[PDB]
């Protein structure tokens, strides 16, 4: 009966039956986001009330709404209309992708773009692309999106091969106008295809390859029970799935003895954002929030077996919202499986005669998502030793431009004449922490160098120290790769054996933060991109970096704002904001399909158990 | 018939006879060290000769000797001795270990320290480390080891439970003396064990982790020839085994359509060393260098099936001489096998409506070693898409010290009354390359922040440049993880077709270099361990570096001597020693034997290929 259950299809189909019940959910009105609210704090001997908050937008033109409903008692709890040149326009919705191409082709000054190229209207596809804000005025309070021109040769072709330069277009996907087509001058079209399923491009196949075979003839060492409340290996947690964030994991806890030990309350990736470094004004507002502007959730792709998951595999098949209430279901959205991870420790000692080995494993818990050319792999791992770990795989086609001739520095050449503008892929993991319960404190530890001189006299010695973060004034750090700064969560109140207060270590990838000039405008509205770590005091309203309406919404929102507050940290309920991408300056290995590439984190226990926690591992 | 093949247990036993034959290998000299050299530059059309080096120690206590043999001619090709209080003594002898406590149970100091202590001398087990060199004058030119005591309660107690602090022995190993014996004061004995195969600190060992069986039916897609050629997925390489490195890669090349395209010529670790951060008079000396000091390679483990290496596993069973130049197998010592590595590639396209999912896979070839209390486990990898990465698995148990009541800037307690000295793991790989050929080039890669104005109106433009390091003067670099520094090795002469020269780029995890102060001793022993890469013209005797003899010598070697010739790198062959290595504050999570800790690099390709490599990669 766990208040942390994935949502099912008749709670979401009970939230259309309320809204409509209550003349929310007329025929113009669409969902473009649902999703459950989490339990609030506290609720112990407080039986549950199932909440599930909705943006509801309006296709005549009417302000937004958001709604508050409770399953539980079949009532709305609040609905309020919002002000989107104020908050920020709500996610973009499905529907309104396709409208960019439709209406561009009657558009005159999008042909006279295209006669001028000499392309047919019927071969082009574009990509409509979140707008961000920039110097337009008649955009403010207005959905737009922006439109890029791609040649497909036929119907099978891959599009990306061939870039439209020079050439953008912006809509209003409400009103359905073209508000303005804007053309630099013709660029040549890129002219190879980049069909990596066609023969003559791959050549015959290898049949080098031997299968391997990965199995579990006795089933796998985890349960679940209740939908998606897992134990593996001492972990226990619940898996969730919101249409934003994607895989959210829920009560991460380990088993100590007969104790339930918390660590992370909550770990979602809460906000991605891939901001292009071209200075072409064709492409140098491109500003991706997959998460904030387009729900990545809502694109998990279908896993399929003994290929995008391999072994013993147990799918989870999440459920949302279309854009009229009606559930959708995402079948095997989810992989769960336990992996071989090598050596967990090994020691062959002389003196005692004992020869020891054992295996280490990891629980992995992931989705796949795509957004129009980007692919992108979720992973969470829980190891044997307590460690935590994240990884995101990019993979996909790369966006493509025209290369100049001439030469880039800030485009590279993967094909003759075709371009690559150099970007970023940046994370932010919102980690809700609870190490031995929810008061918590973040400290910076870094290495200390001494100097040879009174009680160093041979120059070896060297130290570590460690700083509180107290105040979020205080709590906004960057990394600092060469004196291996890493982060330590612990408990003042929850002490190991040894008097020391329990942890767990963060130990980040130390890859560039946001490159941009402070002074831009991604760096106002990706704040969190430009510092490796945040930390807040918990609050509920607080659930994203960049606020709860990124599209189309300037600074004023997110991270910035909530660590003004500067409210105390220092043995509270925290929150660690943890920033981490890949800066991508693409190769000619990427074309016509990149090869995945990765980026992550992880935490692992520092003094948060009294000895190793894998000592009673069995050999084998 | 390759000269690169392992060497045969035939071959050795001939070095013995040729040595014999040349009045060289008496009843009282002992084989230090033996290994094959490998094939000189160029030998294309002119066929093998065979050679050998062995350092050759006298226990009579007469000068040492470097001796050269052809194994192909049957001859001496040269024998020299050596003069090691200039050129450092020679790797410390197997049967020298034992000496140590043997020498320290009659030893009148020794008893009296112990006797102190209320200590069983039967029951007090010395570790012998490497000696370095100090502010001891009588130990220039002399083989010294030095004892540190461990209590073992009974024979098959973990000693490393119970240190004995305060109390260091040195001991002339050749004339069988002790030379000093040092005590600081009693400490108290750490009293609990740390027997981790005891039930009663491990519990009733889990029941609940259920098998994974990873096989392959057809068997595994390598193939391996000649003993040690192995084959894979467009790969080629021959594995190596020395005594000193351990598995050295030799000759890395990729099948590009016909094209069998160098990448690099040899690629080992070249050193590993842990030098101790605790000031204590008692452990400020200790610097194991396990590969240039113990030679690591002979203290390989036996790797048992379904256990060390999971899979289809091919093994090779590398030999060696022992001390009289008899040939020693080592069996199963090198472990060989291809492993899934989730996804290789993924995208899934709305326009043309093509699903595409490919897996990856990469080639381990692998060994572990133990010395005393630590264990290494040495991983190379190959990928599908070209990459290639090393890997070092360390585990064992920890150092111990005594824990000061008081506590300590230099050392985190375990249990109680039991420290654990700060130290680090550092290790150079040395990559010999031969992008396309041996005509290589290094650049250093940074991003680069641009300023909003003109040409960058938005803000948003970033770059990178690129800095040729022409002169060995120029090729000792340090890491920027913040500006995303990474190293190009590429060939000025080998150009894809989009007219770039072929490169592989260098990824290095950023973590602290040699913390030591500068004017250390360690710091200058060392000195490799100060920067990350190092960039030096090949030559044939420039093969580690710290020098040819680290057993007890000082600064003059190594890779400062290398660099001060300040030869021309650009367009020639060269080689680059990328340093890299753990900093260790030992946690209660490591007591009482270590989980897995890892450190490496990767070399991906950076327009090595003229699209993705991996294209021809089928289905499944
Ligand atoms: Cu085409
Ligand atoms: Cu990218
Ligand atoms: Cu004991
Ligand atoms: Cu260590
Ligand atoms: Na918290
Ligand atoms: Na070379």
């Amino acid at each position: 009966a766990s208040p942390f259950r994935l949502a099912s299809a008749g709670e979401i189909s009970e939230v259309q039956g309320i809204l409509r019940t209550a003349g929310l959910l007329g025929p113009e009105k669409r969902i473009a986001y649902l999703g459950v609210l989490d339990p609030a704090r506290g609720a112990g001997s407080e039986a549950e009330d199932r909440r599930f908050r909705v943006f509801i937008h309006d296709v005549s033109g009417a302000r937004p709404q958001e709604v508050t409903v409770s399953v539980t008692n079949g009532t709305v709890i609040s609905a309020v209309e919002l002000d989107t040149a104020a908050t920020g326009e709500l996610p973009v919705l499905e529907e309104e992708f396709e409208v960019v191409e439709q209406l561009l082709a009657t558009d005159e000054r999008w042909l006279k773009a295209l006669a001028a190229r000499n392309l047919d209207v019927s071969k082009v596809r574009v990509a409509p692309l979140s707008a961000g804000v920039f110097e337009y005025a008649e955009e403010r309070g207005r959905r737009i999106l922006r439109g890029l021109a791609f040649v497909q040769d036929f119907p099978e072709d891959s599009a990306w091969a061939h870039p439209v330069d020079g050439l953008v277009a912006y809509v209003d996907v409400v009103s359905k106008e073209v508000t303005r087509v804007i053309d630099t001058g013709v660029f040549p079209v890129p002219a190879e295809h980049g069909n990596y399923t066609d023969p003559e491009l791959t050549g015959p196949l290898r049949t080098t390859q031997k299968p391997i075979s990965i199995t579990q003839p006795e089933g796998p060492s985890f349960t679940v029970t209740g939908g998606n409340h897992i134990e593996w290996e001492k972990w226990s947690l619940d898996v969730g799935f919101d249409v934003r964030e994607g895989v959210v994991l829920h009560n991460i806890a380990f088993r100590d003895g007969d104790r339930l030990r918390p660590i992370i309350n909550r770990a979602s990736i809460a906000e991605m954002v891939v901001p292009y470094g071209d200075p072409s004004p064709i492409r140098s507002w491109q500003n991706y929030f997959d998460t904030g502007e387009y729900l990545v959730g809502q694109y998990a792709n279908s896993l399929e077996l003994g290929c995008d998951c391999l072994g013993d595999i147990t799918y989870l098949s999440p459920v949302i919202s279309d854009a009229f209430g009606n559930p959708r279901e995402i079948r095997n959205g989810i992989c769960m499986h336990e992996e071989d991870w090598g050596i967990l420790a090994k020691h062959s000692d002389l003196w005692s005669g004992i020869n020891y080995t054992r295996r280490n494993r990891r629980m992995v818990i992931s989705f796949f998502t795509t957004i129009g050319n980007y692919d992108y792999g979720f992973y969470w791992y829980l190891y044997l030793d307590g460690t935590i770990e994240f990884e995101a795989k990019a993979t996909g086609v790369v966006f493509t431009s025209a290369f100049p001739e001439g030469g880039s520095d800030n485009i590279s050449q993967l094909a003759p004449g075709l371009g690559a503008p150099f970007h970023q892929h940046i994370f932010s993991a919102r980690l809700d922490m609870a190490i031995d319960g929810f008061t918590n404190r973040v400290e910076e530890e870094d290495v200390v160098r001494q100097t040879m001189g009174p009680g160093n006299e041979r120059g070896n010695a060297f130290s570590r120290k460690r700083t509180v973060l107290t105040r979020e004034s205080e709590a906004v750090r960057e990394a600092d790769a060469r004196t291996g700064r890493t982060w330590i969560i612990s408990n003042p109140e929850s002490k190991n054996r040894l008097n020391e207060p329990v942890g767990y270590k963060l130990h980040a990838h130390n890859q560039p933060t946001l490159l941009a000039d402070p002074g831009s405008s991604i760096a106002r509205r990706a704040a969190f991109a430009t510092k490796d770590l945040w930390v807040t005091r918990y609050a509920d309203d607080e659930r994203y970096p960049t606020g709860d309406f990124v599209n189309q919404h300037s600074g004023g929102a997110g991270l910035p704002s909530y660590i003004a507050q500067d409210r105390d940290i220092d043995g509270q309920d925290i929150v660690v904001w943890h920033t981490f991408g890949l800066t991508h300056f693409p190769r000619v290995e990427d074309w016509p399909i990149m090869p995945v590439d990765t980026v992550g984190f992880k935490l692992r226990p520092e003094g948060f158990f009294d000895r190793s926690p894998v000592l009673d591992v069995p050999a084998n």
